[PDB]
């Protein structure tokens, strides 16, 4: 018999239905209100007992045993019931529980460390600024205490009955647990080794940025401060979590007396503003004949940080509202270079948005989660490029030296290379307590050892198993898969490869076209070929999405190393020229206790 007509009927209401808790998801991280945060929660439980109920009609149709895929793809997707599998008791309290974590993380408030009678400030603005600009570590360690305090520890308890919900929830799936169940998005047994794999080979690259980067570190705020061999301590990274470096170049780079492609204030002074910068990233797309943003986009998108004292999740996102062109955004944006990728970034999600809208609900996401968070980062790397900085006067004069080169490929490991390894341990750390790996006794620092070992970085102070901070990351509180950034991070430069090459910019042979210096801008190939990838939305595995790309269908480090060849190079010969310490020895800021008052 036929689903063809049910599965077809069936998109059309979950697509409908999944409409309604869109808007209430997005009302409420617009506005984070209790009433708003219980309509949300309402329609979740609705649409998860639709679902119960669509699940069972589906033994109906016998699509084990069915003709052509796709029709038996759909049903293998839409049977696979996530947190919607737990009863009704159970999934409300994941609900709950689930609530309490991502408002506690965006209710966030610091007191300011030069005025205890302010404590207004919040992470988005303010103390984003401090750990980025201020260079007194002792200001920084303030800041990391008063954040990691309230948005890791505070939330423990609800954080543990969201492991044991999510692990139950995955074997009612007939998963192993949580973490096997995420890894299932990427259709491959042997993801995670591919993965272990690409890191071995790119962490001599990291092993040798780290050493240098302490290496200045260590020069500017010394001995006592920073040491040599010890793990490097946070806060002076320049980010909350440390994912990316690029912040403290003004401390940290090779040539700061070279030109140093920091954008970030000649867009101050041009009065460049956050719609600007969106009309900016509007044109690249067209500019590949890819599709451009719809009415609804500017209507409905948010892209400034709302004036009035309400509360409100501002970390940056993109909205598919599964209709046709009400796509939106909401960014808390600011006018500095970083913020200008993520827009990219905020759109390439969009774009795929779009890209896909014809596609029947079900496959109406990305083919696998890494795709969907690399699409608008392959653009940011060519806006990222003095050739495309300069063509739009963000670069005024520009030489390109070749220590120039250097900095141009520096600042770029500062957010490439080395997060990496830190968006490895975000899921390793999840893994392993999704499998029952860790004893809740050690649970805070099997996190620390891990990023230890993998980014041999440490916090600003000791902290013991009394102390919770996994949760000061955004996404562990908000529940959302990692690995998807470490995927994409790799692949991204597998389509950037391309596209450069199928757009008249990247030549192996002869120079004069560095991977590191094409625009893709203006360029028709690359969105064709951006094209037959994105229209195919989850409708076949992934190998099959990257083949329509470029003809290959796997996933590789022959893209990053490539990429920064010309920069590791550089680095071994000038770790030895100042004896550079390479690699480092245990942390000592996991433990447990101790106090001085008797
Ligand atoms: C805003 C995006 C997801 S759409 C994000 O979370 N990113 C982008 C790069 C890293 C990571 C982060 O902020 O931790
Ligand atoms: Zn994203």
């Amino acid at each position: 018999i036929q689903a063809k007509e049910y599965l077809e009927n069936l998109n059309k209401e979950l697509a409908k239905r999944t409409n309604v808790e869109t808007e209430a998801a997005w009302a409420y991280r617009s506005a984070i209100t209790d009433e708003n945060e219980k309509k949300k929660n309402e329609i979740s439980a609705e649409l998860a007992k639709f679902m119960k109920e669509v699940a069972s009609d589906t033994t109906k149709f016998q699509w084990r045993s069915y003709q052509s895929e796709d029709l038996k793809r759909q049903f293998k997707a839409l049977t696979k019931l996530g947190y919607a599998a737990l009863p009704e008791d159970d999934y409300a309290e994941l609900l709950d529980t689930l609530s309490a974590m991502e408002s506690n993380f965006a209710k966030v408030k610091v007191c300011d460390y030069k005025d205890s009678t302010k404590c207004d400030l919040a992470l988005d603005p303010e103390i984003e600024e401090v750990i980025s600009k201020s260079r007194d570590h002792e200001e920084l360690a303030y800041y990391w205490r008063e954040f990691y305090d309230k948005a890791g520890t505070a939330v423990r308890s609800q954080f543990e009955r969201y492991v044991e919900l999510n692990t139950k929830a995955a074997k009612l799936n007939n998963f192993t647990s949580g973490a096997e169940a995420w890894l299932d998005e990427y259709e491959d047994d042997t993801f995670e080794q591919q993965l272990e794999d690409i890191f071995a080979d790119i962490r001599p690259l990291y092993q040798q940025i780290h050493g240098y980067v302490r290496f200045r570190l260590r020069k500017h705020y010394g001995d006592a401060v920073v040491s040599e061999t010890g793990p490097i301590p946070m806060h002076l990274l320049g980010n909350m979590w440390a994912q990316q470096w690029s912040e403290i170049a003004d401390i940290v780079s090779p040539f700061p007396e070279k030109p140093l492609v920091d954008v970030s204030a000649e867009m101050e002074k041009q009065a460049y503003t956050p719609l600007k910068m969106f009309q900016m990233g509007d044109d690249f797309f067209t500019s590949m004949n890819l599709t451009k943003l719809p009415q609804d986009f500017w209507d409905k998108s948010i892209i400034e940080k709302p004036t009035d004292g309400r509360d409100l999740v501002c970390h940056a996102s993109a909205w598919d509202f599964y209709l046709i062109d009400d796509v939106r955004i909401k960014q808390c944006t600011r006018v500095t270079q970083d913020q200008l990728f993520t827009v990219h970034h905020e759109l390439g999600h969009i774009q795929y948005f779009l890209q896909y809208q014809h596609q029947p609900f079900v496959y109406r996401t990305g083919a696998n989660p890494g795709f969907h968070e690399a699409v608008g980062d392959v653009l940011s790397l060519s806006v990222s490029t003095p050739k495309h900085l300069e063509k739009i006067g963000l670069l005024k004069d520009y030489v390109r030296d070749d220590e120039a080169r250097i900095n141009q490929l520096f600042l770029t490991a500062l957010d490439k290379i080395v997060f990496l390894p830190f968006a490895f341990t975000m899921d390793k750390y999840r893994w392993s307590l999704f499998r029952g790996e860790v004893d809740k006794a050690n649970w805070n620092c099997a996190f620390w050892k891990l990023r230890d070992e993998y980014s041999g970085i440490e916090p600003p102070v000791v902290r013991s198993e009394k102390d919770f901070d996994a949760p000061a990351k955004y996404h562990i509180s908000a529940d959302v898969e990692y690995l998807r950034y470490l995927v994409s991070f790799i692949i991204q430069f597998q389509f950037y490869k391309s596209a450069c090459i199928k757009a008249g910019q990247y030549d192996p042979d002869n120079v004069e076209l560095p991977l590191d210096n094409c625009d893709i801008y203006g360029s028709a190939r690359a969105g064709a070929a951006f094209h037959n990838m994105l229209s195919m939305g989850a409708s076949k595995p992934w190998p099959d999405a990257l083949e329509a790309f470029n003809g290959e269908r796997i996933m590789s480090g022959k893209a990053i190393a490539e990429y920064f060849e010309p920069l590791r190079v550089w680095l071994e010969a000038e770790n030895i020229k100042n004896n550079v310490h390479i690699g480092w020895i245990t942390s000592n800021k996991c433990v447990s206790s101790h106090h001085h008052h008797h």
